[PDB]
This record gives C-alpha cells, structure tokens and sequence, in this order.
C-alpha cells in the first residue's frame, strides 16, 4: 500500500537550513529563518514566560483534560487583545474563542468548520503571502486563489491593482488578510486603505479572514490590531486565527486561538459548536503549558509589565537594524536605493535581488536568504552587518 | 454565512459531566470519566513527571521550533517501547515515527496520510469502540465500518462471530485494532488469537491500524504490547497511533506518536515525507512539554525506574477495585453473577445495565455511568464501593 507509491517535496524554507551549517566558513550568515534572534543570534525564552512556568510548576495539582475550547481566561485575554478593553463584541457576547495548537492550527480549525458548516468552497490569499497559507486551506478542502497586493518594481502596496483584483471575488468568498504587516514583503495598509477595504467587505459580501501573527511587533500591541478593529465594526462575521509564539517566544509549545465574531450572541454560539466538533475530530483538546503561560502573565500585571518590556525591546531591535542594513548599504556598496527596508514593519522584507543573486549569496559568500530574495531582519546582528552587506554589494 | 445556518450535537461523554456536579446530594458517584483518579478522587500530576518539569525548566535555553516530526529520541524511545530493544525493525530502518498532538491527533494524521497518498476509502472499527473514532476517519474523507467484537449476553470477544465479519473486508482495507485492551469493553484478545488475527490479515490485506492508550495499564509495559509485536513480524506495512497521557497522567498536554513501519528504510522514508506534509498542513509542528517530558524520564534510569512504579501502581488499584466492586455486589445484593469484571482490563468496562437502570443510577441515587453501562472503575474510591454498589443493587 505504501510500496513505492508515494512522493516529496521540501516546504521551501525548511530546505534552507540543513543546507547551511554544512558550510564550516563559518558558514557566516543565515537570514530567512522564520524566528527572531537577538544581539547575539540565538532565541532565548523570555524572562516574563520563565518566571510563569515556575509558577506554574509550583501550582499545578493536576494535568487533566482541557475543554476543547481551551482555558477560559486565556480566551478573555485573547479577545481583550484584539478588540480593545470594552469592545461591544466582547459584551453583547458576539465573540467566541477556541485555544488552538498555534498560528497554523487556527488556520487549518477555521478552515475545516467553514469546509463542512458554510457554503465557502474558494478563500483569497495575497501576492505573496505565508507559504503554508496555499496547502492548509487547500487541505481542508477549499480553493486558494491569489490578489495582487505589492509589486516589486515600486517597493510597495497597489491599493489601485488590489481592489481592482478583488471585485473578482463573489459573495460566498473568504479574503484573508494579515492584520498587523505582511510576510514577506513587511508592506504596511493604512488605517484609510483598512478603512477602505473594511467597507468594501460590508458592501460586497466576503468574510473577513485575519491572519494575526506579529502583534506587538510592527508598531505597539494596540496599534497593531487597529486594522482588524476598523474591520470588526462594519462587520458581523469575522475570524481571526491568533498566534502567540513570535512575539511570546513560545514557539515549539504550540499556542494561538481561533476567534469568531458571529453577529448576536445567539448565533455565535450554534457556530462555536461545529467549530467544536472540528476539534473534537482533529486534537480533540488543545495543549495547556504554553497557553497557560500567556493567560497568566497577561493576568498579572507585574509579570505582563516584563513581558510588554521584551515585546518592546524585540521590536527596537528590529527597527534599529534596517537601519543599520539600509545604510551600511549606503556606506559600503553605492549601487541603488535600499531605503524601503526602513519603514516597512516586521521582522521579514523583501531585498530586491534576482534568484540568481541568492545563488551568488549562498555559494561562496555566505549569506543564505531563501529564492524570494526575503530576509530576516531580526538574524542581522551587529556585528553581520558589514560583512552582510559586503556580499550584497558584491552582487549590487 | 453564519446565520442561522448551522447546528449541535454532545459527543456524549462530555454532556455527562455539567449534569452532575449539578447535583448536590453530594453527587455522590461520578463514573464514566475518561480519567483515572486515585486513592482519594482526584488525578494527581506524576512525582516522576514533576521531576523531570524542573529539570526542564532549569535546562531549556530556547522555545524555538521542532521539527514536523519532533523530539528525536522521543521517537527513539516510543518505537523501543512499541517493539522491544532489538526490534529488527528499528534497525533495519524499517520504522518511521512522528510526534504528534495525543492518540487523537495521531489517528487523524493517520487518517490524513493515508485518505491522500494511499487507495484506502474504507477502515474497520469494533463494535463497540471509543466514540471519537468514527468521526476522526470520516473527518480526513474515509468511511467507517463495524466487525463484531463481544456481545452482552456472554460478557466476552465472539473470535467465531469476529472473524466471520471480518471476510467482508477487501485488501486495501484498514482494520483497527486497540493493541492493549478494548475501550469499553475491557476485553482481551489472548496471544493466541492474535496470532490468529494477525494471519489473516498477511494472506488477505488488510492494513493495522493499532490504537494504542492503555499501555503498560492492563498487564505490563512489554506484555501488553504483544499484540502488535505478534503482528509487527508478520508484516511488513503498519501504522500504530500511541498515547502518553493516561499512563503518564499527560493528558492537558497532548503527547503521543503516530508511527509507520513499512516494509524497507527506502520506503518508509517516502511515506515518512507525505506523512510530514500532512502535518505541516495541519498544526504545523508538535507541543514541546509534555513530549519532552515523556523524552527525558524515558532516557533516565533514576526518573524511568520511579516512574514504572507509578505504573504499576496506577494499574494494581484498577485491578484491586474490580475485586471490591465484583464481591461487594456479592456480599450486599444477590442478584447476578457480575465475575466478569475481574479480569477484564484497564478502566473501563461495561456493567451490563439497561440504558433504564443507568438513568434510574443517575437521577436520585448519585451514580453517573455513560448510557451504555460503561463504568470507570478507577472512578471507585474503597469508601464508594458500599454506597456504589446500593444503587446497583437495588436495579439488580
Ligand atoms: C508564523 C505565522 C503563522 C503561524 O505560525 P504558528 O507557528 O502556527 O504560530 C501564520 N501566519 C503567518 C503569516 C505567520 O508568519
Ligand atoms: C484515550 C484514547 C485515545 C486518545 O486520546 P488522547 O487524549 O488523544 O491521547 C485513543 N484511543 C482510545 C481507545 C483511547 O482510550
């Protein structure tokens, strides 16, 4: 059955590493990564988690069975995160929130109780958008199909080719977005483009799908949400799949959650039940310890006041280090305007370089970024950044 | 898209629970949980789980990312468990192994790999079976089907009416099996007729498909295992779907592993990657914690020889409360030869109660069993076992 059946191939990313310490030179630079490193290029686990997880050693009498929704105070830290303190959805009771394995997990529950319970059969992504975006809703079921979004001659969003992309979406349509900035280009909507596409969506059908995974890490965590918040008040059916494992650094402990706003309390609760029963027939529970880490530092605000320190302190560092990469570009290597790298948000951009100047990076230089020319910002450290952009300029 | 489109039902476990702390009186008896309890009536978190949560804590200097796959020797250490030290199919290569989100999560994965990258439309359940099974196999697209197992009128396996149910299954079918022993009923295949099941399915097709939770709670950590190690030389393609969480009291942090062998390392290999796509478009990469947990006790003969006696300490209280139930019906209520609970197996098992006599336990008298006269004997306390038995007692 299995018997020479079967097939491949690598998720683009993941291919990159296994690559690159084989390279002895050091084997200098690996940019691409998808997690943040620091001052000396490693992913530490936060001060603020690690206080909580004694906490949490100290405290637990039990590990028994969660619900399938997860932890309550974990679901009202989430919602009170992303609509604000007394948003109306909270209390009207218009929003229901189900404690997920991750960013991905979320996706995929999303995608599998729209699959069986709703009439959607195609969800829109972006050009580009997250790699994995394509197979999670594709494996659910449903069609994946692309808008225009940014374009790579002027470095930026086509507000014009994006709403002219997106009348091709009928009623039924799932359009996903990525509330705080964009992987990989880093290209930031307004809050008047948000405002714009916020009413697009009520005047046109289209559920709203966002995609939250770097709060905190563009601009400050109510900032941030600002888009998704301008969205959830034309609308009456929104979800958006949560990730808590970037700007955490709880990463391999799987955390995220799948919130549904659903019109009156009434109905978000006939929907919050076969999206349990979607769950029930994937995890069937999700997984308590770094869930609990961040339901209990967000309700303590001693340790919720180290942790919003180091969610400040891995944005600075970011935003510090396109500047430090734009010009010691400027200073080492003349051939063209890098300015765009500034003031473009996240963690993740997109350089400007062929596929073609990627390979010259990664087989002699050092320097491996994956095939987009999309870098991570957050793996330069101080001291990479004259040698990184030597190969950069060597390339143009 | 929402409105008033969607529905409900209670996977009916869960409904029984809210029913009854409910009551008051105290409530006196809640069977049917799916957790073991104690001495006291509650279910602690492992001495030896503890040790090895500090040692964590102390020793992690990163939250960064697993691999699909997960822990190394985690795997290492569940395919030793699963198939013995020198297992001729752990080196021979011929056994791939993926951490995944609990025994649930393991048997969609399964269900996932195979509803894709395989032939297979149809799987084999018993009758009965845990619940939850029907709708993960439908969930990733197959169906579900039913052999006979035991019937409640001589309280064990038909092997006669089994195997002759078991001839309308064609070669590309899955038939599962529940390696340990049987959810409800507590039933045991002997050697003897596992070896027999494990010769039809060569010469006749048939996939495993082993569903195994309660290791090491019926027998022994090796003994137990038998089963599947009867099967796992006659064959050559296998999938078994572990759990560590009622044997390592886990059960909040979601551990277990879905594990294939098949054939020859060229192959399992391939299978293993199709196998990894189908996890990266469901949850991405697995729950660190309770994984690592179940890693380092495992690989630690201080941690390992504490914990094997939590085992078996877990497991002679079952088998203690079987005697004190079966003859504290004797010595308080005439009525019925109740023997075969001893030596049944595991929690779980099946008192021969009418759907009647269990709403007639439930709504005056404390006692809570799940409507099919399924009772969690780890659920008695040695002071229930006289009032438990006076409602069994006075319904015969
Ligand atoms: C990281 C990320 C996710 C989710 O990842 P998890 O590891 O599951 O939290 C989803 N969307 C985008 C855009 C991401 O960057
Ligand atoms: C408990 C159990 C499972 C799995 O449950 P998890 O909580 O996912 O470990 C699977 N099969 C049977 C028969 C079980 O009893």
């Amino acid at each position: 059955m299995f018997e020479n059946i079967t097939a491949a191939p690598a998720d683009p990313i993941l291919g990159l590493a296994d690559l690159f310490r084989a390279d002895e030179r050091p084997g200098k630079i690996n940019l691409g990564i998808g997690v943040y490193k620091d001052e000396t290029g490693k992913t530490p686990v936060l001060t603020s988690v690690k206080k909580a997880e004694q906490y949490l050693l100290e405290n637990e009498t039990t590990k028994n069975y969660l619900g399938i929704d997860g932890i309550p105070e974990f679901g009202r830290c989430t919602q009170e995160l992303l609509f604000g303190k007394g948003s109306a959805l909270i209390n009207d009771k218009r929003a229901r929130t189900a404690q997920t394995p991750g960013g991905t997990g979320a996706l995929r529950v999303a995608a599998d109780f729209l699959a069986k319970n709703t009439s959607v059969k195609r969800v829109w992504v972006s050009n580009p958008s997250w790699p994995n975006h394509k197979s999670v809703f594709n494996s659910a079921g449903l069609e994946v199909r692309e808008y225009a979004y940014y374009d790579a001659e002027n470095h930026t969003l086509d507000f014009d080719a994006l709403i002219n992309s997106l009348n091709e979406a009928q009623a039924g349509d799932v359009v996903l977005f990525h509330g705080c900035c964009h992987n990989p280009t880093g290209i930031d909507p307004t809050l008047e483009q948000w405002q714009t596409l916020a009413q697009l969506s009520v005047e046109k059908g289209w559920l709203p799908l966002f995609d939250f995974a770097f709060q905190g890490f563009a601009r400050g965590l109510e900032e941030d949400a600002e888009g998704l918040r301008a969205f959830a008040a034309m609308h009456k059916e929104l979800i958006v799949a949560s990730s808590y494992s970037k700007n955490f650094g709880l990463y391999n402990e799987r955390v995220g959650a799948c919130t549904l706003v659903a019109a009156d309390s009434e109905t978000v609760d006939r929907a919050f039940s076969q999206m349990k029963a979607a769950i029930r027939a994937n995890y069937s529970n999700p997984p308590a310890h770094g869930a609990s880490v961040v339901a209990t530092i967000l309700s303590n605000d001693a340790l919720r006041a180290i942790w919003e320190q180091e969610l400040t302190d891995m944005r600075q560092r970011i935003q510090r280090m396109r500047q430090l990469f734009v010009n010691t570009l400027q200073e080492k290597g003349a051939n063209r305007d890098f300015s765009f790298i500034i003031k473009q948000n996240g963690m993740f951009s997109f350089s400007g370089l062929t596929k073609e100047q990627v390979l010259r990076l990664r087989e002699e230089f050092g320097v491996y970024a994956v095939a987009s020319g999309r870098v991570n910002v957050a793996g330069m450290t101080p001291d990479n950044m004259a040698p990184l952009c030597e190969a950069i300029v060597a390339v143009l």
